[PDB]
C-alpha cells in the first residue's frame, strides 16, 4: 500500500505499551527516565503529571547496511486500529527523497491523535515532540522546533548519549529526507526488533519474513 511519513520523539511511553491493547505476549517495554527497561506495564507515562514511564532509547533506527536500515513507527493505517497494527512489522520502500529505492523494516509501537490516513510517524530522536512533550521532564528537553526538531546533524552532539545514534541516522542513512513517501507491505518481525520491544503479536508467523 501507499504511506506518508513524518519524524518524531515526544519521551512518552508508547500507546502499545499498555496491555490490552492487541494479541500480544507482552506489550512493548516502557523505560525508567534514565532509558532503563522497567516491567511494570501498567505505570503511568511520563507524558502525564506524576509519570514514570518514558520511550527506551533503544528502540530507535539504525543502519543495517547503505540500502537497508531497521527501526520503530507510531502508525495509523486505514481500516484498522491498534488491535490490529500494535507489534507488527512493515517493510517500507521509500519512493521520494534522496533515500528512494532503500528499505527499512520497522514495528509499530504505538499511534498519535494527530495521524492521517496510513500514515508512518518514525521514531527519530530530534524529529520533533510534536503534541506532547515528556522530554522536558525526563531530561530537560530536546533542542529544535516542536514539529519538526533539530535541523543540522551538529545539534545531535548535545544529546544526552543513549539518544544519539537515532539522532545522527536521521543526517547519515536518512540523508535527512523530509517527510519521504513510500510503499508499505507487512511482514513477520525481525528477531532483532522484537529483541528491543519485548513484543511479537501471536499472529506474526502469518506473514513473510524478510
Ligand atoms: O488503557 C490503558 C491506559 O491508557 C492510558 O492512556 C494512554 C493511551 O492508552 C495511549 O493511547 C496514549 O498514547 C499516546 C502516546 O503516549 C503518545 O506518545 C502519542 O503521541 O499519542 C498517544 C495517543 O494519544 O497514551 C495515553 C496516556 O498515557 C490511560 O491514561 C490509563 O489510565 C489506561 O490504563
Ligand atoms: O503530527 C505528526 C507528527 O508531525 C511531526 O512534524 C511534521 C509536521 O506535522 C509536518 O507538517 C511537517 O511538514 C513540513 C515539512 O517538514 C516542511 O519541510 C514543509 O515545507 O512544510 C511541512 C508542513 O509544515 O514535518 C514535520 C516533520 O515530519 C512532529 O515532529 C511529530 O512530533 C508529530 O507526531
Amino acid at each position: 500500500a501507499d504511506g506518508r511519513s513524518t519524524r518524531y520523539w515526544n519521551c512518552c511511553k508508547p500507546s502499545c505499551g499498555w496491555a490490552k491493547k492487541a494479541p500480544v505476549n507482552q506489550p512493548v517495554f516502557s523505560c525508567n527516565a534514565n532509558f532503563q527497561r522497567i516491567t511494570d506495564f501498567d505505570a503511568k507515562s511520563g507524558c502525564e503529571p506524576g509519570g514514570v514511564a518514558y520511550s527506551c532509547a533503544d528502540q530507535t533506527p539504525w543502519a543495517v547496511n547503505d540500502d537497508f536500515a531497521l527501526g520503530f513507527a507510531a502508525t495509523s493505517i486505514a481500516g484498522s486500529n491498534e488491535a490490529g497494527w500494535c507489534c507488527a512489522c512493515y517493510e517500507l520502500t521509500f519512493t521520494s527523497g534522496p533515500v528512494a529505492g532503500k528499505k527499512m523494516v520497522v514495528q509499530s509501537t504505538s499511534t498519535g491523535g494527530d495521524l492521517g490516513s496510513n500514515h508512518f510517524d518514525l521514531n527519530i530522536p530530534g524529529g520533533g515532540v510534536g503534541i506532547f512533550d515528556g522530554c522536558t521532564p525526563q531530561f530537560g528537553g530536546l533542542p529544535g522546533q516542536r514539529y519538526g526538531g533539530i535541523s543540522s546533524r551538529n545539534e545531535c552532539d548535545r544529546f544526552p548519549d543513549a539518544l544519539k545514534p537515532g539522532c545522527y541516522w536521521r543526517f547519515d542513512w536518512f540523508k535527512n529526507a523530509d517527510n519521504p513517501s513510500f510503499s508499505f507491505r507487512q511482514v513477520q518481525c525481525p528477531a532483532e526488533l522484537v529483541a528491543r520491544t519485548g513484543c511479537r503479536r501471536n499472529d506474526d508467523g502469518n506473514f513473510p519474513a524478510v
